[PDB]
């Protein structure tokens, strides 16, 4: 697994379960290109999204749509979506809030 | 000051000083178009990015040139930048502070809505 | 002013108001000696705190009272207070601005340090 | 496991790994007695400190000794050290940086 997704929700205390995010790698005419998708499970974490052969040098964005997930909890988000952008063994940790967010890499041998 | 936007560095507790960033707004045709760029102060702040006429509803997006600003110290950070993208003034005007805090592998945001 | 607390609130999006907070400096005997108090205002600052003369080296504590802010809004939240401890002036005189952001279940602190 | 503690570092990008901690209860008397204590393995993790039975309802300070921390990385640290203090299945995650540090906590069944 060399790419997993780590989300927590900071209002309720508790991994944030089924928030969808794509991940994108950036093609040569500078667009974004789908690359692997999925939700969070019952722990917010997503893995199994690629493959060592596949992951490939490059430059990856992942965006997790955060909106949706405070609209399903009935709560006024401020953000459209969390992205995280970077040149790429990784876990992406995000930590919400309504009005802000933040994220970390871990990355490891 | 419809829209300011302040950032911090985490590892030397200081404002985060000559940091560019892009605002972009979304067009009908759902692109990017270019809003507004500046860059950081002394103070960590970047102010008159705008004003209340131009300021209209739509969605913004906030693209701030971390990686640059790490690079310039000698890090060689995580991200390629820090977004922010956001739903602005669909109740009518509010004033926006985007509050960013930076380190090589780790950044936070909030924002402080007033009316 | 070389003591300033700023508190934002990361579920509304606004600076956090009235929120309590002491601060404690450790004696020689290593007890922690009631220093300054203060509640913050409606843009989520406490200045006024202590003075350059008063403010001598040490070890400080900054105790925010985030659960009664919490609570008066009708959250049970996570930690009893959001607690800071730092020495300062070690090498001289400096000027602290301790940034907090308060969720339910989580905060986080950053300090900025100016000569 | 009523508790365990994550603590990650944000300037490296990976786990902080061998950070002591201490953990206190409340007493009667208002001060804090000695409960539990470790260090985080390389996973930045400390699991084990406490049991079901002995894990009673009170208020817990865990105290993190993140000046050490940085200091053996040879790095200046602003705080003496990072405090989470909360009335009590429990995970406590921190993420370091020298001037700034952040507390999550994720409550669970
Ligand atoms: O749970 C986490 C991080 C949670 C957290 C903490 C602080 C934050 O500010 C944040 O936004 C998120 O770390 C998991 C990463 C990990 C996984 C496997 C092995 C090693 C490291
Ligand atoms: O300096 C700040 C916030 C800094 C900060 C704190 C915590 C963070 O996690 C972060 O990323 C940034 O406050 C400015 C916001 C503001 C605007 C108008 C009125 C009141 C407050």
């Amino acid at each position: 697994c060399p790419l997993m997704v780590k989300v927590l929700d900071a209002v309720r205390g508790s991994p944030a379960i089924n928030v969808a995010m794509h991940v994108f790698r950036k093609a040569a005419d500078d667009t974004w290109e789908p690359f692997a998708s999925g939700k969070t499970s019952e722990s917010g974490e997503l893995h199994g999204l690629t493959t060592e052969e596949e992951f490939v040098e490059g430059i990856y964005k992942v965006e997790i749509d955060t909106k949706s997930y405070w609209k399903a909890l009935g709560i006024s988000p401020f953000h459209e979506h969390a992205e995280v952008v970077f040149t790429a063994r990784y876990t992406i940790a995000a930590l919400l809030s309504p009005y802000s967010y933040s994220t970390t890499a871990v990355v490891t041998n």
